[PDB]
């Protein structure tokens, strides 16, 4: 019951170290992030899973100055995920992504190809070239994929905790994301809550649906 | 089984018009919407649930020029929600949000509710004092409100499809956002696909995890 789930999920304050992810729940956590939606099927991502105690504690690094309060977070989960946009939407990638579809099988002709690709560079040259905010555009589908990713591990049954709370230019520097061509946005730990999660025993809260929502 | 849900989700292409969702459903689409997450709980957004003829006719003037192709799918879905951002975060909102949180009984005292106002102002004041970035800073909570809605309203066995491709001035005008402080970002029809929806039997296709996926 996906309403059950979307009421019951929460963002972990403190996760038990003692408790992994099982083989399965690592795969289907990857699976997740991969078949995300995102606008043209750009996917203009990359992921890091940290697993390792020392994967883990790179990640860690970016919990400092004012993000301290985010380092165990990091530590003590499972998993930590750290969701990164490309800097740049260049015509590399694009052809990357239709080549894609193509294997995938999604063209009948040459002609629905091509006709797939102006497309799409349709939409990219609106950011890149008219707008010149294709770094947010992508940036948005990279969030839009997190908001998938929080509803999916929660129904796996699985803990975790969205963070803004890091200093993104130490986690680029610690995996040479610039020179890449990325940018780190969000960091997601993922596992098992422990006792000392204060927010398991705080009610949720929203704004009412008479000040967000209107009908028509 | 959500992975499952991921896999077998798809962008409609065409709705069947016929096919109307319940009040009782509309509930529950509206649940997913509010129940989202967001940096600090921020919740920075406004949805247009649309669902008469005139209501999804008003938003799909939106779909012209160039996003003629978007058109049908606002008209002959059942219910529409255009997903809004606010344009700026000013002081009285991040009030509303604070005080919510203190209704819906998550400070135990008069510090607590202080702390979660001041945290949540460090953050508002990086984007807006610092960065010049809310704007975006809070498109981006609403692109995880809507990656959160799509696996959703998958779950609930629930067609839809996200819309970029309208024009966000027409929007704004026809339903006078801009003067009360939001902008349009993303529309999606929500509804059951038609069997001439030919998206529903392509392969889906994404960019390996050897590109996109880096385990440390
Ligand atoms: C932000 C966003 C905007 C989208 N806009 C459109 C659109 O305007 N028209 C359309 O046909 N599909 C749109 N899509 C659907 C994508 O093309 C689709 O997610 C992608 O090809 C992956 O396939 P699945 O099926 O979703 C949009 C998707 C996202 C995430
Ligand atoms: C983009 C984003 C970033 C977040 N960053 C943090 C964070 O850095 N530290 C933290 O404790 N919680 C973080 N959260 C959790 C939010 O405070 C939480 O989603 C919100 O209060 C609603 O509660 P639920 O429980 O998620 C973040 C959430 C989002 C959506």
């Amino acid at each position: 019951d996906i309403i059950s789930v979307a009421l019951k999920r929460h963002s972990t304050k403190a996760f038990d170290a003692s408790k992994k992810l099982t083989p399965e729940q690592a795969e289907q956590i990857k699976t997740l992030l991969q078949y995300s939606p995102s606008s043209t099927n750009s996917q203009p991502w990359h992921f890091i899973v940290a697993s390792t105690e020392e994967g883990k504690a790179r990640v860690a690094k970016s919990a400092a100055g004012n993000y301290v309060f985010n380092e165990r977070k990091m530590l003590d989960a499972s998993h930590v995920v750290v969701f990164c946009a490309k800097t740049a939407m260049d015509d590399v990638w694009l052809k990357l992504v239709v080549d894609q579809e193509d294997a995938d099988g999604r063209f009948a002709t040459p002609e629905a190809k091509a006709a797939n690709d102006k497309g799409r560079k349709f939409f990219a040259d609106m950011h890149r070239k008219d707008l010149h905010d294709d770094a947010e555009w992508m940036a948005k589908q990279v969030y839009l994929n997190v908001g998938n990713f929080l509803l999916g591990v929660a129904a796996l049954g699985l803990d975790a905790v969205p963070i803004e709370g890091f200093d993104a230019a130490i986690l680029d520097a610690e995996f040479g994301l610039k020179e890449k061509g990325y940018t780190s946005l969000v960091v997601v730990p993922v596992g098992h809550h422990s006792v000392e999660d204060f927010n398991a025993t705080l009610p949720k809260s929203r704004l009412p649906q008479n000040i967000t929502l209107t009908e028509v």
